């Protein structure tokens, strides 16, 4: 109860801002998170002893694949972090206990492989699970390492209150989905413009958690250029072994996944800040004013990645 933790001056003052980067030391992000989950929940809201039993399994499950990792986790625990403090009076108890959580988990088991390559690969969890396949997964995980004894963080939440965090963790992990943030932004856009947005509606507050997942699961390309042109090179890490893989199956990759087609990256990335990005951060900034930091950064790297094509780097 009286054992709060603390961070260097340097790390307590960065890490409330959105393009905080969690460094290359992996020994101090278990403190990172647990010092967020005071911050933004409470030193009460979870038992110590349990929490950390629970975070070090969840690291343990995550892999050593090039993105998809466990930085990657705490990364996007993180920009959540930001979005719930700068966003105070918005959300309910359990909103701020299970966000958190969920970002942890949100990519358990992730071997670096898109929904696509199980499906066309056939992956026994493919035939499990049609739609979502790896987000039912991780979320299937969360709930595995729930159940390890000695981890349930949410022991002393009634039967009701566990279930509505559970429901909170499993839709805001379904909806790192990308395939099902389209909609889901059309949607959002739509009800704020006529006026019909309304956050009583739970039907609304879930849409609207699902494209914070969306904000921070990409806040890598809300970082400043040197970390967010470094996260690019691990991202499409993974890409190009996807296209390895696909190529292996008897299938030409997108050349996205293509690595024979690395001269594209550039115009590849415009692309994806036009049609995915920079929507989605301005979206985020209309329903949540204060994320207008992540929207400026995002767009700041838009003009870092044009500046590329131009051959000026
Ligand atoms: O830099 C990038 C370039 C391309 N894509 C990407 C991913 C998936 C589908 C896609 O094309 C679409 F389907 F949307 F048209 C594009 N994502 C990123 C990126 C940046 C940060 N995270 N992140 C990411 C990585 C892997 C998975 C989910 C997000
Ligand atoms: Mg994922
Ligand atoms: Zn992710």
């Amino acid at each position: 109860g009286l054992m709060q933790f603390t961070l260097p001056v340097r790390l307590c003052k960065e890490i409330e801002l959105f393009h905080f980067d969690i460094g290359p030391f992996e020994n101090m992000w278990p403190g990172i998170f647990v010092y967020m989950v005071h911050r933004s929940c409470g030193t009460s809201c979870f038992e110590l002893e349990k929490l950390c039993r629970f975070i070090m399994s969840v690291k343990k499950n995550y892999r050593r694949v090039p993105y998809h990792n466990w930085k990657h986790a705490v990364t996007v625990a993180h920009c959540m972090y930001a979005i719930l403090q700068n966003n105070h009076t918005l959300f309910t108890d359990l909103e701020r206990k299970g966000l958190l959580i969920a970002c942890l988990c949100h990519d358990l088991d992730h071997r670096g492989f898109s929904n696509s390559y199980l499906q066309k690969f056939d992956h026994p969890l493919a035939a499990l699970y049609s739609t979502s396949t790896m987000e039912q997964h991780h979320f299937s995980q969360t709930v595995s390492i729930l159940q390890l004894e000695g981890h349930n963080i949410f022991s002393t939440l009634s039967s009701s209150e566990y279930e509505q965090v559970l429901e909170i963790i499993r839709k805001a992990i379904i909806a790192t989905d990308l395939a099902l943030y389209f909609g889901n932004r059309k949607q959002l856009e739509e009800m704020y413009q006529t006026g019909s947005l309304n956050l009583n509606n739970q039907s609304h507050r879930d849409r609207v958690i699902g494209l914070m997942m969306t904000a921070c699961d990409l806040c890598s390309v809300t970082k400043l250029w040197p970390v967010t042109k470094l996260t690019a090179n691990d991202i499409y890490a993974e890409f190009w072994a996807e296209g390895d893989e696909m190529k292996k199956l008897g299938i030409q990759p997108i050349p996205m996944m293509d690595r024979d087609k690395k001269d594209e990256v550039p115009q590849g990335q415009l692309g994806f800040y036009n049609a995915v990005a920079i929507p989605c951060y301005t979206t985020l900034t209309q329903i949540l004013p204060p994320t207008e930091p992540l929207l400026k950064a995002c767009r700041d790297n838009l003009s870092q990645w044009e500046k590329v094509i131009r051959g000026e780097e």
